[PDB]
């Protein structure tokens, strides 16, 4: 290791060693934000994954949380990974993941990245683009490219897919398949459908003009937690009749999807400090905790993010709430975590909790008027490390 | 030095140097985005400043951009600091600069750093909340307090102020004196004037139960370049009345500043390279350029910047211009520069350059996607140097 990897005792679950630790650490000082990352969570998902989408495999977008315990855990596991640079692409290597368990998914590569990647052995990119087709060309001629289609950005239409796959064939680059993204702000199931429809149809336009397409990328945008509205496995529902309707297994096409929040958002929990307090006429008050918008609560801008405050103290059985707002440390008039809330009046030195704070958050933290990234506490238990090991 | 720092020959300019360095890599490529960091650019800034606010100590808000270069070229010139964490304390201490010029303007300062603050010397801090004092009482009781007004997250109101100066006497805490924060969106140079005006109110106040105060802060706020309406030196023309009106300079009082943008917004210019492209029907063009909103550009969110692509390439006497969109380089949908501009069709290879690109922009820049914080190649010109030394 060079990551903090523990192991959890027999009844020991993360959120006990989450209190546990602020426990053990109330002399003194130093109440600096940290994170329990349960990797065992993060092996419930991927066993979970296997139940629901037996047909697809999952590569991990790494993105999502670059973490070298996420990524080497999941690497065990036999997950593949979603690369969008070549450090993605390194710290996956790195790790002795072989290059077939990667997918180069960013559809507009930087030339010395592709060359990155081909000097590498990594083939499989994605592109959607004349323009990509011709870096390709010049930087990675032997190349497997998925043509990433729309459901903006990125994602070419029909009409483009048209277009793309008859200049791929006077390129003679080889295009073994199609992807699609659906957004994490996906409410209908529908979309899916609608969009492996799609699919289905760039594989026949492809197949016209002699390419024997293999591969259907169905992105990610599959939810990490519990707490939404649309559910993992009722997205799961809607797919395997969509998959089993236009993608045959006996057409011996292969399936992947790029799932990241899916993994490990719920993985992990913060704990932040409350180190400031204003009351305002005692009717309102304001907290200010150590974790801003321009650390881990980054996401509530990038992400879209709605965090909710937890206590880490167990609450009184009736005690009087009063509306709050949570801050962030910084300077920043506009680093503000929760904009109004119900909360029992609370001190300088109390803990709250945030849920769910695995996707999107670490990864796009920077520390902006000099303020650390928090340190991460990796736990696994019993159980989930034998699990781990089927599986390596 | 553990940083670039090139002395420009006789007619060479910072912009002549990017010029070149995009030039001297044309053939094997790799080419990465790059900042021109001008530090004559930032000391032509403190001689103007001394010009300007000749009453006025200017106080570098190190938050603003914490580059140790730009530290170290501030302190040689005799610039106090402004630092809101341990670690911006712990850079500036770092490079030598004494204590006393050191400004812990925070408001709210998490108690182990007061305590760190406190156990190097640094003696004068920021403060808007009882509970604040509480805290400075406890941690830091030798403590000289700015009382930080308003002009929101920041700002005791004149009210509170009565109030928090009546607390700090019975909790005998130093009070110093006022500091107060215009902001950047600053449209009238009144706000000033206003503010000024609250903060000899406070002296007064302050007087009246027995506060010997001694210094006036009246924040940043100051453009960092030319091409804004309202410019440095008329905020300077109705700050200067303002400040002989009710700081006349027989009353021995102290008049200091937080700059940030002021001295480094213009200083550096990045060099972006459009490393993708697609065309819309060849009407409207999306260009991808390799840094992104999780980047440098972070700043069109955080600090609401509004950023002008420049041709690196000197453009063609009258060239037809498309309707054109620029991207950063990640997975990220909503990650977009410039939503619309007018631009020459240009190539994938071509750099664009963005110039006042110092302030607020590498400082909150996280390698989301795993794409590196751009390489920043100092410069300084013959005159430049011999002006740092008259300071030294």
């Amino acid at each position: 290791e060079e990551f903090d990897c523990h192991f959890l005792d027999e009844g020991f679950t993360a959120k006990d060693i989450l209190d546990q630790k602020i426990n053990e650490v109330s002399s003194s000082d130093d109440k600096d934000a940290f994170y329990v990352a349960d990797l065992g969570d993060i092996l419930k998902k991927h066993l979970r994954w296997l139940k629901a989408l037996p047909r697809v495999t999952p590569f991990y977008a790494v993105k999502c949380n670059d973490s070298k315990a996420i990524v080497k855990t999941l690497a065990a596991t036999g997950t593949g990974f979603d690369c969008a640079s070549k450090t993605e692409i390194q710290l996956v290597q790195s790790l002795g993941v072989p290059p077939e368990r990667i997918i180069y998914a960013n559809p507009c590569k930087q030339v010395s990245q592709i060359k990155y990647a081909a000097n590498n052995g990594v083939q499989m990119m994605t592109f959607d683009s004349e323009v990509e087709l011709m870096k390709v060309a010049r930087a990675h001629p032997k190349a497997k490219l998925v043509l990433r289609i729309a459901t903006v950005k990125f994602g070419a239409t029909l009409r483009t897919s048209r277009l793309l796959l008859e200049r791929a064939k006077e390129l003679n680059i080889d295009v073994v398949g199609v992807s699609f993204h659906v957004g994490s702000g996906c409410t209908d199931p529908e979309t899916f459908v609608q969009a492996i429809s799609d699919a289905r149809c760039v594989f026949d336009m492809g197949a016209e003009v002699g390419f024997s397409m293999y591969l259907l990328d169905i992105g990610g945008g599959f939810p990490g937690s519990e707490d939404v509205k649309l559910k993992f496995e009722e997205i799961t529902g809607v797919i395997n009749p969509a998959l089993d309707k236009y993608f045959p297994s006996d057409s011996g096409v292969r399936i992947i999807a790029e799932p990241g929040r899916y993994y490990v958002a719920s993985a992990f929990t913060l704990a932040v400090n409350i180190i400031a307090k204003k009351i305002v006429l005692e009717q309102t008050f304001m907290y200010y905790v150590n974790d801003g918008v321009y650390g881990s609560f980054n996401c509530i801008l990038y992400d879209h993010a709605h965090v909710k405050p937890l206590l880490q103290k167990r609450p009184k059985p009736d005690e009087k709430y009063y509306s709050s707002s949570i801050w962030g440390p910084t300077c920043d008039g506009l680093d503000r975590i929760v904009e109004r809330c119900d909360l029992p009046e609370m001190h300088v030195g109390d803990w709250m909790l945030f849920e769910n704070m695995g996707a999107y958050t670490v990864a796009a933290a920077s520390t902006f008027n000099g303020f650390q990234r928090p340190t991460i506490y990796y736990v696994m238990s019993g159980p989930a490390w034998q699990l781990m090991q089927q599986f390596q």
